[PDB]
């Protein structure tokens, strides 16, 4: 799964309410190489070319998502879990034509549940950069050009542990729209080089 020795990912919804309607979802391996997605991320350099040299490289994730664009509060909930206790910082960094317009650091303390321990972001709003470019993107009339628009945008979340600043999950997403018909679906890949 996307995960590690130490954290692993648990859940992660986008979403939309007035029953909710999800545009991605994992609820919890082929490999890819970094330098294939170096380009759609900043040399910030805090950026992935960076962060990968630094390592450790097992710690690197790519998801794939193929968006339901086909549907109010706009959130994102993000569930964690490990059998340390733990502080936990997470950032979201939205990239466009590689270069970062959002960055998001949110800190979430561990919570003892059934033997481990659970890290719960849920239903942070979305950013409205977010929120406006769906609206737009949901006017394109036809699915290839929301695909051609969507090459361009992506999102880096680094999640580190607080107190000690180690790099815990570094996680690349890059997103395509799916069919009218076809669900929603993803693929998780190890980043490797």
């Amino acid at each position: 799964g996307l995960g590690t020795a130490r954290l692993q990912l648990v859940e992660f919804s986008a979403f939309v309410e007035p029953q909710r309607h999800l545009f991605v979802h994992i609820s919890q391996l082929e490999s890819v190489d970094v330098r294939q997605i170096y380009d759609k991320f900043p040399e910030k350099k805090g950026g992935l070319r960076e962060l990968y040299d630094r390592g450790p490289p097992h710690a690197f994730f790519l998801v794939k998502f193929w968006a339901d664009l086909n549907w109010g509060f706009y959130g994102v909930s993000s569930q964690y879990e490990s059998l340390e206790h733990m502080t936990l910082t997470c950032s979201s960094k939205v990239c466009s034509f590689g270069k970062q317009v959002v960055e998001k650091v949110e800190t979430e303390r561990a919570q003892l549940e059934d033997g481990r321990f659970v890290y719960r972001l849920l239903r942070s709003p979305m950013c409205e950069y977010l929120v406006n470019f769906l609206h737009k993107l949901r006017q394109l009339p036809e699915r290839y050009m929301m695909n051609s628009v969507l090459e361009n945008f992506t999102i880096l979340q680094v999640v580190t542990n607080r107190d000690t600043q180690e790099l815990l999950l570094c996680t690349a997403y890059v997103f395509e729209v799916s069919t009218s018909e076809r669900g929603a679906q993803h693929h998780i890949y190890r980043l490797v080089r």
